[PDB]
């Protein structure tokens, strides 16, 4: 489709059988998800923006359905306060900005 | 133009007609700038972020161009390690997502 900007640019996701909302994020270089549970081995991180650092887990090579189109990748979980979906998944995608 | 999301989507923008670079951010509801000591009246205010909050400027009726496009609005000025657009200036240069 073709987003407009006017509201924030939330879709739906499908991950691990659930649906959730998420941020189309280009400002983001990763994909963090709130707190749940995921199948597989994860791995303990940090990741920053604005006002510090937090702690997640990484889970590999995770199958997420965005808007009907598949992406494989990674996926951050932990105490963020929205789903963000990062660049590492929207290039999967074929997402660019456009105007 | 057409951006694509392999690297971060950092642009020039004008400011004063001094240039600088900015990372358009569509995760972003307001626009985030670099500390600079802008003319003009200020509010105090606190923006969020992953790990928290944030103490800013609020300067409004603000100018910038983005890549030839001028847009008119409010910006905050703080602590931010990089200048970000939001979608309060991208919409006004049609900005939008596609896939
Ligand atoms: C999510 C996270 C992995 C991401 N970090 C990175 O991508 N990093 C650290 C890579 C990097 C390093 C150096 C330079 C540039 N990039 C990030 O926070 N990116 C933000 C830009 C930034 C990068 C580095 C350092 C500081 C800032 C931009 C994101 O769009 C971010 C997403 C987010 C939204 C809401 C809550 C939490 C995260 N927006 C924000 O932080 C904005 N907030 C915001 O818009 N709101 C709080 C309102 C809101 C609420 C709900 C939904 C949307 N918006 C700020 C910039 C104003």
């Amino acid at each position: 489709p073709q987003i407009t900007l006017w509201q924030r640019p939330l879709v739906t996701i499908k991950i691990g059988g659930q649906l959730k909302e998420a941020l189309l994020d280009t400002g983001a270089d990763d994909t963090v998800l709130e707190e749940m549970s995921l199948p597989g081995r994860w791995k303990p991180k940090m990741i920053g923006g604005i006002g510090g650092f937090i702690k997640v887990r990484q889970y590999d090579q995770i199958l997420i359905e965005i808007c009907g189109h598949k992406a494989i990748g990674t996926v951050l979980v932990g105490p963020t306060p929205v789903n963000i979906i990062g660049r590492n998944l929207l290039t999967q995608i074929g997402c660019t900005l456009n105007f």
